Formats: structure tokens, C-alpha cells, sequence
């Protein structure tokens, strides 16, 4: 009808299959590819450019999308995602106006929990992964404290 339904003509010069439809040429794409604007020949959809496409590193393919992950991080099962390698709990570390405030919801626990309570006016948190141990600063005491993540050693 509309179309000179070359599909049905001579594969309709689609790149894919072609499909014919009753208006004419309709032709189609895979998965991961996108007809171009004689909607007739596909291309080939860049996954990667699309945000959120995998938690890391990408590789873009024909009609699909290659990911990898951190040596820490561990691809799951979709391919689209990583997920840490270690075990260990994260401690959401939120300082406070006078004391630490801690979250492990490992296991979903939520456990919020107080580390340091003895302080004026805390106002930086960060933490040293080969010690173990967490430096805060303090704006009232003008100091900058260090502990171990149990709350001890200060
Ligand atoms: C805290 O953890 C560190 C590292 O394991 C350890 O050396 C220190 O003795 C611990 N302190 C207490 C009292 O938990």
C-alpha cells in the first residue's frame, strides 16, 4: 500500500529479514539492533552508551552487550551486574553532631550503632583498609582522631 513493499520485492533491501507488510517493505532487527532511517538495513545498538547498562567495564557486541567486572567484584548471574567478591559487611559511616554513627545491615540487620560517642563536633569520616582503622576530624576539638573499627584504640 504505503510502501513500494520491496519486502516482498526483492527482501525489500533489509539489511534483516525482510517483512513485508501490507502497506510494503516493513523488513525487521534483531535484538540489539535498530533499523536505520530507510528502516530497512539494522545497525548495531551500543549497549555501553546507554547508562546503567552494567555496574562496570562493557563491550559492546552485535545485537548484545559484553561486561566485566572488578578483581573484587563478581559478575552475576543476569551478566549485568557485579557485586563484591568479599563477604565482609559495608559500615555506612555517618558522622554526627557529637558522635559516629554506623550501620551494618548485614544479613539485613540494620544494626545502627553509635562507634564513637565522646566527641564535639565531627565533621569528616574515612576509613584506612590496611590498619582497619577509621580517622575522623573534629571542627570544635581541631583534631583528627583515629580508632580501630572497634571503636577502640582512639
Ligand atoms: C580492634 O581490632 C584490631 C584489629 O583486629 C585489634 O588489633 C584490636 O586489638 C581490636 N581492639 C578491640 C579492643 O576490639
Amino acid at each position: 500500500l504505503c510502501n513500494g513493499n520491496s519486502c516482498s520485492d526483492f527482501n525489500g533491501g533489509c539489511t534483516h529479514e525482510c517483512v513485508q507488510e501490507p502497506f510494503g517493505a516493513k523488513c525487521l532487527c534483531p535484538l540489539g539492533f535498530l533499523l536505520a532511517n530507510d528502516s530497512k538495513t539494522c545497525e548495531d545498538i551500543d549497549e555501553c552508551d546507554i547508562l546503567g547498562s552494567c555496574s562496570q567495564h562493557c563491550y559492546n557486541m552485535r545485537g548484545s552487550f559484553r561486561c566485566s567486572c572488578d578483581t573484587g567484584y563478581m559478575l552475576e548471574s543476569d551478566g549485568r551486574t557485579c557485586k563484591v567478591t568479599a563477604s565482609e559487611s559495608l559500615l555506612l559511616l555517618v558522622a554526627s553532631q557529637n558522635k559516629i554513627i554506623a550501620d551494618s545491615v548485614t544479613s539485613q540487620v540494620h544494626n545502627i550503632y553509635s562507634l564513637v560517642e565522646n566527641g564535639s563536633y565531627i565533621v569528616a569520616v574515612d576509613f584506612d583498609s590496611i590498619s582497619g582503622r577509621i580517622f575522623w576530624s573534629d571542627a570544635t576539638q581541631g583534631k583528627t582522631w583515629s580508632a580501630f573499627q572497634n571503636g577502640t584504640d582512639r
